[PDB]
């Protein structure tokens, strides 16, 4: 059952209409992640890979450190969730990517970010 | 126009039951916070301070550094919200206070937090 | 004695030959910072504000967040140390400063680091 | 040319006498790292690895997040540096380890720490 070093995310997704005008291509989604750790042990967030594809196959890439401007050591059984946003010329899209973590053992994993869907409600 | 540093806070109270004895005046809060960074620069939360006011004008102070142990570098348009609890002596009573911040230019400036409340939703 | 916040900080500069041109008036410092928490209760690092200044009278600034992509929370007694480096086109110069801090009752406070000169080993 | 991410380190061991007796096998060594960026891009220390040894091949292990509870960024060309302490049952050992670290692009690399001994003065 338990695992040592885990840790869970999960992201809703959401068009902004608010900002966002399709008439010149200007679509505007918001993802909120939120981090668990289900592991027996502590573990942090290092850096952060994102791969957003466009409504055409447009690939574009966001590589950098931390998760808004953070490293959180999280205990077993704490979350951490923020929400950023991500513009696309298109109303349809995917996101998926990867969290490199390290355990409280220094010993460092990656937690994967499946793949998920973006589009106008 | 648009300031460079800014942030927006908001609040969602919400009384827990399962958690509060009234029959002997204790009454436990569940709040969640909002900050979203409204500004065009980057900026960061670093410590906080309430002042929640009781039912019957008892004040109770907090000072800490962070929020729920984060002090989020929030870039324009990203927002980071966390879940905390709130103690009162009277089914009633409202939570205000400031968040000392510092843009990505290393400068502080204050963030308020506006007087909300915290009633039973009986 | 003995306050309830207090940062000190001590900086020594020094002269870096190894990879400074002096005939292309390319003169490169590296001074090395130690912060130390002399109060009676924690205290963190949050930002830090830099004058550098030329032979010629020249400012730069430098402004941004943390200590060598860090902000310590320093208990009282411990230190943080690292070292940066200063390029400057004359072969002296003064470099002061300021850190902004936050004591654990979450309280901003500044912590002034005092101005210092860089030459060339011997003035 | 030179590596994009690249990071050297340096140790200075020192015995300490004061904080130590020979006659009960208790040798407490002192030691100093400078970490230095010697690569193109930032570059960030997150966690270490020791693997310290006996006069007698005795091995004890050390793994944890940080140095001195710091995991430094460093620009090009900067260095952190701080001094922890390494109990030996003999007057003489290795300590040897690793670094894990991450460039600015989040990717991870490691920088290895080279066997280097521990031996008192005299």
């Amino acid at each position: 059952p338990v695992k040592p070093y885990d840790l869970t995310v999960s992201v809703t997704p959401r068009y902004v209409p608010e900002q966002s005008d399709p008439s010149q291509q200007q679509y505007v989604f918001a993802y909120t992640v939120r981090i668990t750790n289900t592991g027996s042990h502590p573990a942090q967030v290092i850096s952060r890979h994102w791969i957003i594809t466009d409504g055409e196959e447009r690939v574009q890439e966001v590589r950098g450190l931390g998760v808004v401007g953070q490293q959180p050591l999280l205990a077993p059984g704490e979350t951490f969730e923020y929400t950023s946003g991500c513009p696309l010329p298109t109303p349809i899209g995917t996101m998926r990517g990867t969290y490199h973590c390290v355990g409280e053992n220094g010993i460092p994993f990656e937690v994967p970010i499946a793949e998920f869907l973006l589009a106008m409600p």
